[PDB]
C-alpha cells in the first residue's frame, strides 16, 4: 500500500484524493486552513502552512511514497521548488512547466514558438474575451461586447471547449483522454463528458508536453472554433473534474500514471461513457447547475452516496452542492444512471429537476 501526501485540500486536492483512493492509497493531507475543504475526506489531516513549518513536511516526506502539490498558491509552489532537494520521496510536480503554464501570456508565447494556433491578441472588432493573466477556474473571465494593463484581451472563439491531459516522464509523453468541458454563464465548468479521439488535438498536446519537456502532468484546453482548433491555455498541475471522467471513460487513473512517471517511466498512448456534474440545491430544492467557483466556497466535502454506476459527493455550505458521477457502457446506460441518481436526490431531499 502506497501513501500519498497532498499539499492543498480544495478542488485539486479532492480530485487527487479521489483517484488516490481508487488506486488503493492512503491519503495524507497537509493544508494551512483548519477548515480545509476535504479535511474529512483524507485519511489523515495535518494542519500547518508548509512555508512556515517546512520541517514538518520534510518529516512527512520520510514516511509517504510521494508528495503532490495540489494548490496554485505561487508563494507555496516557489517555496517548495526552493526546498525540493531535501525531500525523502519524489515531489510529483514540474516547476519549470508550471512557471510557463501559470502565466497566460507566457503560455501564448510558448504556443507560438512551437507553431500552435491560439486566439488572436487584441482584436479590433468585438466580441472580445478578457481574462486575468494568472487565475484559474474562469475567475475574472468575461465576454465583452480601463482593465488593468495586464488583462489578456483576445478574440472570442466560439465552439466546444475541450480538454486533454498529458503525463510525461521527461522523455515519453502519454496523451490520455479528450473531454468536453461544459461551461455556464460565468464561463465556469459545471459538467464534463468524454469525447472521441481527436488526432490533431492529440498531436498538439503531445508537442506541447514534448517541447517543455514535461516531467509531471499538464492539461491542455482548446476551443474547436469555426476556423479550427485554438489552444487557449495549459496548466501544469493536477486538474479537477476531468480526471474523474478520464478514469471511468478510459480506465486510466491519472494519479497512478503520474506516480509511474516519477518511478519507472511512462509509455506513450476502456471505452465507457461518464457524466460528471455539479448541482446546487438552492431555495426549496430547486437544483441549479453550478461551477467549481461555487463548490470552492463550501465548508466540508465528502462522499454522500454510491451504488453501481453512481457516486454522489456533498459539499456542505451556504447551500449544499452535489457532485454527481455517473458511468456505464454507453451514453444510454449512463443517462439511465443519471436519472436514478437524480431520483435519489428527488426522493431523499425533495429535489426538483
Ligand atoms: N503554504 C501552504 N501550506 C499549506 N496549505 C496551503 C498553502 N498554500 C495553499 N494551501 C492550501 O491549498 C488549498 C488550495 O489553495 P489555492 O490553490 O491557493 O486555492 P484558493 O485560491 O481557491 O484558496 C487551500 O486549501 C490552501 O489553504
Ligand atoms: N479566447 C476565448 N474565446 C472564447 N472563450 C474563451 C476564451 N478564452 C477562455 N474562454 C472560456 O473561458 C474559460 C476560462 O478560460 P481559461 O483560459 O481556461 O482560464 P482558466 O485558467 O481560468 O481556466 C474557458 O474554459 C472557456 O470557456
Ligand atoms: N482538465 C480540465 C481542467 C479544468 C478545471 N476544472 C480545473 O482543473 N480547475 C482547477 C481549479 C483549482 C483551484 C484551486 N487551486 C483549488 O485547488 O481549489
Ligand atoms: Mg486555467
Ligand atoms: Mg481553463
Amino acid at each position: 500500500m502506497k501513501t500519498i501526501c497532498l499539499v492543498g485540500g480544495k478542488l485539486q486536492g479532492f480530485e487527487a484524493a479521489y483517484l488516490s483512493k481508487k488506486a488503493g492509497m492512503k491519503v495524507v493531507l497537509v493544508d494551512k486552513n483548519p477548515q480545509a475543504l476535504i479535511r474529512n475526506y483524507a485519511d489523515e489531516f495535518y494542519c500547518f502552512d508548509v512555508i512556515k513549518e517546512p520541517e514538518k513536511l520534510l518529516e512527512l516526506s520520510k514516511r509517504v511514497d510521494a508528495v503532490l502539490p495540489v494548490n496554485e498558491n505561487l508563494a507555496c509552489i516557489e517555496f517548495l521548488n526552493s526546498i525540493k532537494e531535501k525531500f525523502s520521496c519524489p515531489v510529483l510536480f514540474d516547476f519549470e512547466a508550471y512557471r510557463i503554464s501559470r502565466d497566460k501570456k507566457k503560455s501564448k508565447d510558448y504556443f507560438k514558438s512551437i507553431g500552435v494556433p491560439t486566439p488572436q491578441d487584441r482584436p479590433s472588432k468585438p466580441p472580445y474575451f478578457v481574462k486575468p493573466p494568472c487565475e484559474s477556474s474562469s475567475v475574472g473571465a468575461r465576454i465583452i461586447y480601463g482593465l488593468e494593463p495586464d488583462t489578456l484581451v483576445e478574440e472570442y472563439v466560439e465552439g466546444e471547449v475541450v480538454s486533454l491531459e498529458v503525463v510525461g516522464d521527461g522523455s515519453h509523453f502519454a496523451v490520455v483522454k479528450e473531454t468536453l468541458v461544459h461551461i455556464d454563464e460565468t464561463y465556469d465548468c459545471h459538467m464534463v463528458t468524454p469525447l472521441p479521439a481527436n488526432p490533431l488535438f492529440r498531436q498538439i498536446s503531445h508537442d506541447l508536453a514534448a517541447n517543455l519537456p514535461l516531467k509531471g502532468i499538464m492539461d491542455v484546453e482548446a476551443i474547436f472554433g469555426p476556423k479550427g482548433l485554438r489552444v487557449i491555455e495549459i496548466d501544469a498541475r493536477f486538474p479537477s473534474q476531468t480526471p474523474t471522467v478520464v478514469y471511468y471513460s478510459s480506465g486510466i487513473n491519472l494519479i497512478e500514471l503520474l506516480f509511474r512517471a516519477f518511478t519507472d517511466g511512462v509509455e506513450e498512448i476502456e471505452n465507457k461513457y461518464c457524466i460528471y456534474e455539479h448541482l446546487m440545491f438552492g431555495e426549496n430544492g430547486v437544483l441549479i447547475p453550478v461551477g467549481e467557483q461555487v463548490l470552492s466556497m463550501g465548508s466540508d466535502y465528502g462522499k454522500f452516496y454510491e451504488e453501481p454506476g453512481i457516486e454522489i459527493f456533498l459539499c456542505k455550505g451556504e447551500y449544499p452542492v452535489f457532485t454527481m458521477v455517473f458511468w456505464g457502457k454507453d451514453r444510454e446506460e449512463t443517462g439511465a444512471k443519471r436519472c436514478k441518481g437524480l431520483s435519489v436526490l428527488k426522493e431523499r431531499f425533495g429535489a426538483v429537476l
